[PDB]
């Protein structure tokens, strides 16, 4: 609340600030009669602009900016080429307006088409109060003068506040991220093997679900310009999403193991404790390694001259051995209930995932490694 | 486009429909030169206030209108206790702007609180213009009257363009979606298995990510008048949702099923080869089931006298027999290189997972039961 985010904090403060300093300025004017009763366009300007992040505030401005200028410039023109058509001007001015709203919505339903979409809503706004009005060229543009300088005020102010007070950035948000999904799968692994031996949701449940959020704040990031420890002008960005893309898939295994533990079948404690210091040398091994990761990458750390995977593959291999030495506790070798035989394959079915588990750990080195290279990562 | 979804075409067109009807209606009056300035009101009205489906529109025209009148009430008394302070009437006015934005934004950034942000954002315009404006409780007044009638216009035409042409539901939506989650996951239970034995995502991807969205059509379905097939004034919904939930636990496991294919660890085809006959049986009695319980709920039929989870238990246990009598060729009974020995409990984790997937179908069939209870579906 206070404490999670500290940001939080601050935007609003900012925003508060905005608004503050353009009430100061309408009352530094003079006695202006028309320059107060205009004065609810600047506030909602002022609180219509303001975005978290400064990538995605430049874009936004960017595309309302464009569709903006073109829907004015198309929907003042089409109201003009219609006072044209002769005697039948009072049916195009029926079917146009019908056939306006019909695109406007069908434009909207459908996210695909979703860059033209405020274009369209403009368009439809604009022409609709020309006509509507009676307005002629001339009476119109006087109106939008005398309003689109209390429009520009909050848009500048807005933009000026942003920018230069506690600047907030989409890259460092990218990488807090994958630091925290690291160490969400470091702590949700343990917690499977605590739970599957004592006789786990959050690491999971929260790496799966971060792939639009990661893509959003790339395509943010990609609006920003060089600063602090991120000094390019073509900063790989791609490379720290196909990090969080292969430890997904690991942390798909996680999520099976967890499962695991969620069925109507299940094994019995006795024949599960004799893999016990087996399971937990590789429940530590895998925590270890990822958390290593996680913290080279928050500190952007080339990796040593040491092999890092060495000691879960031979935590794995002991564990394959000690199976192979004891699969008679898992099958019945008498007949070469059901539920009696069927409780016994759970502790393969255990094994055999946390050893692809294991086997599926060379694909995130080997992105870390990548991204490293191609953002100049200090040596160790 | 056109053919995926027939209301996207009807929608649209009322929109239109509405504006159209919108537009007539103003040039019906006479030469007024003061109803005719004001109508971009009225245009914004009718395109804000369209929803989908009814029961979306009742609550949001219900929790707009309340907090409309609140912040309109709350906000003319504030700008009126603040010309009795006295002296301290200067910074007041500069305070009070700031506190508010600050409160506005705090009451955004959080989910928990999104009920009372409406009200909020409203009660920060009014007092914001109020002030830089210099007007008085009269002077403010008579604008509300002049510009409310025109939107109050809008708000009526949006409310009647919408309940009584082609009205759209929600609890059919619900219906239709739960329907298409059993045949997604019928449809994908046997791409499993064929994508095994050959030598499927859309089912079990489709089926996990529909809890938010059908608990917001439960929620706006309980804002409907009965209609139709829906004859009472406390209609079970949650019973249907009860019924999607269930099934979810179920595409977890066909979730894992399609994950086994994509492992580095993988078994040879001649030791896969052995059960095929038996998967086969499992892999389409599971899918005729499904369904069979998909068309029942389309129908709105009771279970027959019948118990309809024979067969599948039946497969799964010859299944569970050939495991047993053939369960020499999955490990390695000699000794009571790794990959080698791990490449073969692969059949075994398949198998595990597959009698996983066939026992977990009893609670299904219980929340199916439980549902034509409290809905009172007909006899077959
Ligand atoms: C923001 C409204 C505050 C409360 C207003 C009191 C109720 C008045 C009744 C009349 C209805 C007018 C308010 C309806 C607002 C439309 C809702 C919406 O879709 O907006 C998105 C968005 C609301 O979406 P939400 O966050 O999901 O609630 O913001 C708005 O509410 C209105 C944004 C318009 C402000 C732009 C003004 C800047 C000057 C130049 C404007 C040129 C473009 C004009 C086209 C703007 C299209 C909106
Ligand atoms: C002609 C150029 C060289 C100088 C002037 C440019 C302006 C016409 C642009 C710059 C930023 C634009 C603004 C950018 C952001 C917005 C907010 C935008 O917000 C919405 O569209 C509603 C909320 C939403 O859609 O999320 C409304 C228009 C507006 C004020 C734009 C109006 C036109 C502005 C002032
Ligand atoms: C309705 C008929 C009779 C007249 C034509 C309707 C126009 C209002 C449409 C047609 C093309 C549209 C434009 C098509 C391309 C663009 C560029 C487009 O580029 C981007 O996508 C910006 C970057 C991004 O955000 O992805 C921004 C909006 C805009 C100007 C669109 C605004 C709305 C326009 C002018
Ligand atoms: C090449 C140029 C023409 C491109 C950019 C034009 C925009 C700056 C236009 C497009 C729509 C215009 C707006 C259209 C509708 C209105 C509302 C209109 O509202 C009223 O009805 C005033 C009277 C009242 O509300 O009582 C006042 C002007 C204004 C804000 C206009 C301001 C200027 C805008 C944003
Ligand atoms: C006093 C009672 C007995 C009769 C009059 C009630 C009206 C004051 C209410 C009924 C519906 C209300 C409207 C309901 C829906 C909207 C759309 C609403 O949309 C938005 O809030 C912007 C878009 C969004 O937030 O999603 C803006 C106010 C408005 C027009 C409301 C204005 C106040 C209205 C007309
Ligand atoms: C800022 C300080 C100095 C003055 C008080 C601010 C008010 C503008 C707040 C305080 C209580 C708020 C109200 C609290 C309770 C409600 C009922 C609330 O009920 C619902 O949740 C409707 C059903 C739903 O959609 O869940 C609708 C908005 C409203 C009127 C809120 C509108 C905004 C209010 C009036
Ligand atoms: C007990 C009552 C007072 C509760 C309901 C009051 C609402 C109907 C009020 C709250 C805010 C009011 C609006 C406040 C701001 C405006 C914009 C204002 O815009 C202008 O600045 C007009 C001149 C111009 O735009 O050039 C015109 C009146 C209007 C729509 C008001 C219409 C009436 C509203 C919606």
């Amino acid at each position: 609340m206070g404490v999670s985010d500290p940001r939080k904090i601050v935007f609003s403060a900012k925003i508060g600030l905005a608004l503050t300093i353009v009430a100061l300025l309408i009352f530094y004017q003079e006695p202006n009669p028309d320059l107060s009763r205009y004065s609810v366009w600047a506030i909602l300007t002022v609180v219509v602009v303001f975005e978290f992040t400064i990538g995605a505030t430049l874009s936004k401005g960017f595309n309302r900016a464009l569709g903006t200028l073109s829907a004015g410039g198309l929907a003042l023109g089409m109201a003009e080429l219609s006072t044209l058509f002769g005697d039948w001007e009072e049916i195009f001015c029926t079917l146009s307006i019908f056939c306006i709203g019909f695109l406007a919505t069908f434009m909207k339903l459908y996210p695909s088409m979703k860059a033209y979409e405020y274009g369209f809503r403009v368009f439809l706004l604009t022409y609709c109060y020309i006509l509507i009005s009676g307005f002629r060229t001339g009476q119109f543009i006087e109106v939008a003068i005398s309003r689109f300088l209390l429009i520009a005020l909050g848009a500048g102010v807005s933009l000026g506040v942003n920018m230069f007070i506690y600047p907030i950035w989409a890259g460092e948000d990218l990488h807090n991220l994958v630091v925290k999904n690291f160490m969400n799968v470091a702590t949700s692994l343990e917690g499977c093997v605590n739970g599957y031996l004592r006789c786990v949701y959050k690491g999971y449940r929260s790496a799966v679900e971060s792939t639009s959020q990661e893509e959003s704040l790339m395509s943010f990031a990609i609006w920003e310009p060089p600063h602090g420890p991120y000094k390019s002008f073509n900063y790989p960005w791609k490379n720290y999403v196909k990090l969080s893309g292969a430890l997904k898939h690991c942390a798909f295994t996680v999520m099976a193991l967890h499962g695991c533990i969620l069925s109507e079948i299940q094994a019995p404690e006795e024949r599960r404790q004799v893999f016990r210091q087996e399971l937990q040398r590789v429940g530590v091994e895998g925590a270890k390694l990822l958390r290593e990761l996680g913290e080279k990458v928050k500190k952007m750390e080339k990796l040593g001259p040491v092999d890092l995977l060495f000691e879960v593959h031979l935590a794995a291999e002991e564990l394959q051995h000690k199976i192979d030495k004891k699969s008679y506790l898992l099958v019945n070798s008498e007949c070469w209930k059901t539920y009696e035989s069927a409780s016994a394959l759970s502790l393969a079915t255990f094994a055999s995932l946390l050893i692809e588990f294991v086997a599926r750990l060379q694909n995130v080195v080997d992105a870390f490694k990548e991204l490293s290279q191609k953002a100049n990562f200090k040596e160790p």
